[PDB]
């Protein structure tokens, strides 16, 4: 190997999946890559071909000082992580923007660390306001609740607070440039490469569809909880009203369905989207990014609002209000998305833009440079 | 450059695991990657984070047609998927003929991948030279005829490249390579050994040399006991692989059903195994001296023998091996700084070979040619 690399994701499909191609990029380059995950998510990490380091107590993040657990910075988990990081001595920590696990350990060890976004850098942008506010107050007044909080976690291991602990020494950004919230940081642009969990191509997904194909879905994390409810029934019936094949992802639950609807518990999303003409979703980053990367016009029922808006602004999608929309709304917008050639044309442009930003493969030498400096 | 790439592995964990890092390298570079596999093994593919394409009938290892995925069932299935998907590139495990036949029929580029020493290619060049030296009416090609027939069903003709690829990716260290004249692409072996979870026992630093003993790889007689009992004669901790009753294991043998091999090997002083590629390579890149009881069913002895020639391992002839042999040879691997020093040199040479990441533009260019 050359580097030892430790990822600290948030234990949630959507977050984890977003890091997988970068982690495989590093591994493909001969780096050793390990993923720290709570012990009950281990088989999600292992299901992506990555090596898991179980750390801390079981954590059902979906059901959830409880603030500490969600940021992975509770004694049990942090001490456990740090026990492993001390023996393994990684050179680089790539940490998911919503945990403080990774940067705390990194700074404690003197490792380099990089933040990865899954969504718009809301954190970064809030923190930007805060620092701007702070700068103009008198020195004696420059309080920093986050700073001093992280300072205490850091002291437990004999290290000090730094701004980097909040926003990383760099931030890898998989959302397209032109959506980026305006904040002054070292962003590394990275092409989104879809990973959606275990993917088997069933025979039927081998053929060109014979009728326009519409995918209706919501992010894997968003589906685990998850009256009322009737919104999906409305989307489904709304979309059925056109001469299209409708593929929908649902739990065991219902219902009697239009003859042109097909319901599955799971599909391989990226591979389905290659054959779809429209996707309808609730604005999870990964379903959105997977559609965008396949250049597939979107109907979004909402940072999801903002990402949905931004995408409509470039005419690649349309939005509907999750709390006021009617079957007929669904019908009409779907029709626009299918009939007006511009929508697909714009989506094709955004796709080409993305296809031209550096891949995970191209980010590896930048990370290597960062560790070697 | 945005390619569609199809992998067609032999459906066996040794062979497939050998392709995983290159497959991910391609996907990490933004290419679309799919792996055709027989239905009973889609799980091994998806468990490596890769997209599986179930093709053909259940297979468990015509007869030779099945072994090489070139029975109608497989071929037809693959071909019907490939016809529609139109891959730009097919990477194929050296023991299979599905990938190249299919690539040739669609006009896709294709590249063959070794998992062992290129015995096929060595044989084939022998055959081509003996053929070249015969008068023309005598230059018969059983293998060529037999493939030519399979290409026929799809309207394509035979080429030598159906036998040895347009290029061959070689992950075995190149100093071991059989002398044969082909366009080999050297590639750094990057270990993948199935689902890997760091267990608590691996958290503790070793208190004396760890010696790992694994049934040469997932493949899968009580010569295994000859092996365990004899390494216990040294002050070493064995980590050995299985559940099984054969009596009293000495106290220093620690039994574990599952180990994560790569991670295990980072704290081992010695590994004892049956010579399989995945195991020998994973140890080689971790720089662990090796004691090998090769069989068997291919190039294990030549590989084992080549490690021993560079002084990075010792071999034992099974059938005739004794418990005193194992203790003597093992004691040699632990006491002579030689073996670790040579294992370190060979490891460090492997680290200068282009990684799967480095090979990507090389394949992108091949497709673009």
């Amino acid at each position: 190997s050359h580097m030892r690399v430790l990822f600290t994701p948030l234990p949630a499909s959507s977050h984890f999946f977003n890091l997988v191609p970068l982690a495989w990029a590093l591994r493909a380059a001969g780096h050793e890559v390990r993923v720290a995950i709570c012990p009950n998510m281990v088989s999600m990490v292992t299901g992506a071909g990555l090596t898991a380091v179980p750390v801390g107590d079981e954590l059902d993040l979906i059901s959830l000082d409880a603030v500490e657990q969600l940021h992975l910075v509770d004694d049990r988990s942090l001490d456990d992580l740090m026990g492993f990081a001390e023996k393994w001595q990684p050179d680089l920590v790539v940490w998911d923007a919503m945990v403080c696990s990774g940067p705390v350990v990194a700074r404690a060890l003197g490792a380099r660390h990089v933040r990865m976004l899954v969504a718009l850098d809301v954190s970064g942008w809030l923190r930007s306001g805060f620092l701007e506010y702070q700068e103009s107050k008198p020195p004696e007044q420059r309080v920093d609740p986050l700073g001093t909080w992280l300072g205490a976690k850091l002291a437990k291991f004999g290290a000090t607070f730094d701004e980097e602990i909040v926003t990383g020494q760099a931030t890898i950004d998989p959302i397209p440039s032109w959506m980026r919230l305006p904040v002054d940081l070292d962003y590394i642009s990275m092409r989104f490469v879809p990973y959606n969990g275990p993917a088997v191509l069933p025979e039927w997904l081998r053929e060109r569809p014979t009728k326009p194909r519409v995918c209706i879905t919501r992010g894997l994390t968003k589906r685990r909880l998850s009256q009322e409810q009737a919104m999906v029934e409305r989307l489904l019936r709304g979309a059925a009203r056109l001469d299209v094949e409708v593929i929908a992802t649902l739990s065991d639950d219902e219902v009697e369905l239009p003859s042109n609807v097909r319901v599955h518990e799971y599909v391989p999303l990226n591979e389905l989207l290659e054959s779809c003409s429209v996707i309808i979703h609730h604005g999870s980053t990964t379903t959105q990014e997977t559609a965008t990367v396949n250049g597939v016009p979107q109907l979004i029922l909402p940072d999801e609002s903002r990402r949905a808006e931004l995408l409509a602004d470039r005419g690649a999608g349309l939005v509907l209000d999750p709390a006021t929309f009617t079957e007929d709304d669904v019908r009409g917008q779907l029709a626009r998305l299918l009939d007006e050639p511009s929508f697909a044309a714009n989506a094709a442009l955004i796709r080409r833009e993305i296809e031209e930003s550096p891949s995970p493969h191209d980010i590896v030498p930048r990370l290597e440079k960062l560790v070697a400096e």
